[PDB]
């Protein structure tokens, strides 16, 4: 019950034979937020894809919730109903029509008691702060709200896991710290795993309880942010009292 991914030496090579991912060992704790930081071309979207299934490892394994996968194509249906994703443009998610058609579109074809349907969704919209936009055509929406209805979405299937690629995307710092903080506070109330595919090292890891770094297809740290950050923190907090000293460390 602690770990709801645990990734076992896994190896990732394409078809091609160009070797992707190399000894990954993560463990990924249930109802934290955990962050996988690095620039491109570290292989973020390859460690992404195994764990919902769309590539499966060369070598090693993951254990989802406690189990191994299983790569049937029944198998992979249930593993990507336990994981939710949120693209990095809501755009490529989203349907036109209205915040309300849209959001309760997955649970519509479930076949749940209308009310079931009604709380789900209600719960879903004000589980992202979007009560007011029920109405509202998608297509008139900020980036900032598109994303909230994108999450929303996917909350409705009732996850046990949410993955965000990259959800600094369309957003200035104060939009991303609201964006995490939603996330932060969704999780104390559902109880939702949240995992993170980002390159931004500056207030993401604020917000996780676990990081890790990847470097080429490996990981080359891992911990706690504010140890694994502990210099840029130090700094912070300088910045925080003593403005002019802190520009004078960055020197």
């Amino acid at each position: 019950e602690d770990y709801i991914l645990k990734v076992e030496e896994l190896n990732y090579n394409y078809s091609d034979g160009t070797h992707a991912l190399k000894g990954i060992n993560m463990n990924i704790k249930r109802g934290e937020v955990t962050a996988i930081l690095g620039g491109n071309g570290v292989g973020k979207s390859t460690l992404f894809q195994n764990f919902n299934g769309i590539l499966k490892p060369s070598s090693g394994r993951i254990l989802f919730d406690n189990k191994p996968i299983d790569y049937s194509r029944k198998g992979i249906m249930k593993l990507r109903e336990s994981i939710g994703i949120v693209f990095q443009d809501p755009d490529n998610q989203l349907f036109s029509a209205s915040v309300y058609q849209d959001v309760s579109f997955g649970a519509v074809n479930m076949k749940l008691p209308e009310d079931e349907i009604r709380k789900r969704v209600d719960n879903a919209l004000k589980r992202t702060g979007i009560e007011h936009l029920k109405d509202k055509p998608t297509h008139c929406l900020s980036f900032g709200q598109k994303k909230r209805v994108a999450i929303a979405g996917v909350l409705v299937m009732e996850p046990k896991v949410l993955i965000l690629d990259e959800p600094t995307a369309g957003l200035d710092p104060m939009g991303v710290s609201e964006i995490m903080k939603l996330l932060v506070e969704m999780q104390k109330e559902l109880g939702i795993t949240i995992i993170i595919a980002t390159h931004d090292i500056d207030i993401v890891p604020l917000y996780c309880d676990n990081v890790f770094v990847m470097k080429e297809g490996r990981v080359i740290l891992q911990g706690n942010p504010k140890e694994v950050f502990a210099e840029k923190e130090v700094i912070r907090k300088v910045n925080l009292r003593l403005p002019r000293i802190g520009h004078l460390m960055e020197i």
